[PDB]
């Protein structure tokens, strides 16, 4: 589901829709949501409105929309993942942080925006959200469950502002070596920081997936929290 009317221009002059979430008591911060693989869905909305009450405004742009725009899939539904998983491999991560870099700017000068802009975003945005740390657009990023984040360990030294990432230690898109690579890679840059939740995997803070673990997505969800608060006013 999307907000009707928003529309967003990329670099390339591709456009794209988004959900937003105005903030209860203007101006505010405003988080860019990224997507997991599963489009702007169910758990998005739940994410714009988990945001909206601890004071953000937020904004989930479509990023799927280079491929086929307004995808909202449902992870219990077998086939609709087989789609998302399809949709994931022919994605251009490249043009997603081209999407969300023009997301961020929108972000920064709405009528409800204090300026400030942070970006949130899970397994597909939270590799989406390390990128777009080492591009320096947001004052503050945060990924969840970002998957292939080992082969990207060249840009740590590129990253200038804050970037919080949750991983799971159970997480097998994330093995044993591809953990202590990125544990001593991120470990250079103190503007990174890297917890790891020993009792989780991949999903663990969306309450509907089988890999919800309560008490990790507490923990790092406060951590978001107090790590975006400085974005207020």
């Amino acid at each position: 589901m999307l907000t009707e009317g928003i529309s967003i221009q990329s670099y390339d002059g591709h456009t794209f829709g988004a959900l937003v979430g105005s903030p209860a008591k203007a101006p505010a911060p405003v988080i860019v949501i990224a997507q997991d693989i599963f489009g702007v869905n169910a758990f998005m909305r739940e994410t714009v409105s988990w945001l909206v009450d601890q004071g953000y405004a937020a904004v989930c742009p479509d990023l799927y929309a280079r491929q086929a725009p307004g995808t909202a899939l449902d992870p219990q539904d077998e086939r609709q993942r087989e789609q998302a998983y399809k949709l994931w491999q022919a994605f251009d991560m490249e043009a997603g942080v081209g999407d969300l870099e023009a997301a961020i700017r929108y972000a920064r000068h709405q009528p409800y925006s204090n300026g400030k802009v942070g970006l949130v975003g899970y397994s597909l945005g939270g590799a989406l959200a390390f990128l777009v740390a080492a591009k320096g657009y947001v004052d503050r990023a945060v990924g969840y469950y970002g998957v292939g984040l080992e082969k990207q360990l060249n840009k740590v030294p590129e990253v200038k502002h804050p970037a919080l990432f949750h991983m799971g230690g159970q997480d097998h898109f994330v093995p044993a070596p591809s953990r202590q690579l990125i544990t001593e890679g991120f470990g250079a840059n103190p503007l990174l920081q890297v917890h790891w939740y020993e009792e989780a995997g991949h999903s663990f803070a969306r309450t509907s997936s089988s890999g919800y673990v309560a008490s990790a997505a507490a923990l790092a969800n406060e951590r978001t929290l107090d790590f975006l608060a400085p974005l207020q006013s």
